[PDB]
């Protein structure tokens, strides 16, 4: 058990919420930069979501992927939990869309390919289903690429049409057969990347209602519509992956991702050289050293940091000595 967090330098809160923090550090020894999430294990035990966060430690170990986002360290103190994972330089997808309000079909077609490309990974190689699927979790490297991040959502063991019965995910991306809450498959994640794309493309979310229960109606029993400069090959594919039956879903067959793949709107995309990076990104980051947070909310940018600087066996029912967290990536 090596590294400590006397071993890195904290510099910029990047992003926040109710679990936690993630912090922009540099480890002191190599110079490197890093972005590192910092959970209260109190906060963690007391709002049920200890399941999650063992879930997301494992996956990160468990996966290597281009458009995944990696994972360095993982350790624990008495009474927190560290992620020191990669940085993604470029920011959310959430906050490029804010800025721009739409993105070309070509730039959406570039992300959703390594979308793709990504969660085949995870439903093929590693029986995991994402469920989470939201422009907050889609992040730019300083490249330009995809990074998914935060993966606590994540199903393991789903090997071809497995099912799962938790009702989680974000309420206005959720998929018809999750709202049923009668059992649903890994074609969520499909329904998923409609959400995302036709956000991308047609700039504001395909239902919505700032209440919950007139937005699951909508989702439940509103056909999709478009706006009317969106293109066919566009349209059919947003038709497609929004079908509310999963059994109807691009992607919603055996051959999962492979049927999206396929499809026209992907039509000429190389998917061997989607894997390799060899598609030039549309967008590249315009970063000007390691520690340039310009595609951050200064919401969380501006904030003070001050981490809290023995009882390494220390194990309580509000603070447990976890298991898994003593990695270091070979
Ligand atoms: N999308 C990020 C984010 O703030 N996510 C939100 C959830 C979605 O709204 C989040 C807030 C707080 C915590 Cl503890 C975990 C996740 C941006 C800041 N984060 C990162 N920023 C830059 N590089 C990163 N690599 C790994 C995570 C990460 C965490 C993910």
């Amino acid at each position: 058990s090596r590294v400590t967090m006397n071993e890195f330098e904290y510099l910029k809160l990047l992003g926040k919420g109710t679990f936690g923090k993630v912090i922009l550090v540099k480890e002191k020894a190599t110079g490197r930069y890093y972005a590192m999430k910092i959970l209260k294990k109190e906060v963690i035990v007391a709002k049920d979501e200890v399941a999650h966060t063992l879930t997301e430690n494992r996956v990160l170990q468990n996966s290597r992927h281009p458009f995944l986002t990696a994972l360095k360290y993982s350790f624990q103190t008495h009474d927190r939990l560290c992620f020191v994972m990669e940085y993604a330089n470029g920011g959310e997808l959430f906050f490029h869309l804010s800025r721009e309000r739409v993105f070309s079909e070509d730039r959406a077609r570039f992300y959703g390919a390594e979308i793709v490309s990504a969660l085949d990974y995870l439903h093929s190689e590693k029986n995991v289903v994402y469920r989470d699927l939201k422009l907050e979790n889609l992040m730019l490297d300083k490249d330009g690429h995809i990074k998914i991040t935060d993966f606590g959502l994540c199903k393991e063991g789903i090997k071809d049409g497995a099912t799962m019965k938790t009702f989680c995910g974000t309420p206005e991306y959720l998929a018809p057969e999750v709202l049923e809450d009668n059992d649903y498959g890994r074609a969520v994640d499909w329904w998923g990347l409609g959400v995302v794309m036709y956000e991308m493309m047609c700039g504001r979310l395909p239902f919505y209602n700032q209440d919950h229960e007139k937005l699951f109606e909508l989702i439940l029993m509103e056909e999709i519509r478009f706006p009317r400069t969106l293109g066919p090959e566009a349209k059919s594919l947003l038709s497609g992956l929004l079908k509310k039956d999963p059994k109807q879903r691009l992607g919603g067959g055996s051959e999962d991702a492979k049927e999206i793949m396929q499809h026209r709107f992907f039509a000429g995309i190389v998917w061997q050289h989607v894997y390799e990076k060899k598609l030039s990104p549309p967008f590249k980051p315009q970063v000007t050293s390691e520690t340039d947070t310009r595609y951050f909310d200064e919401e969380f940018t501006a904030q003070m940091i001050t981490i809290t600087p023995s009882m390494e066996c220390v194990d309580s029912e509000r603070r447990p000595h976890f298991p898994q967290f003593d990695y270091s990536a070979s």
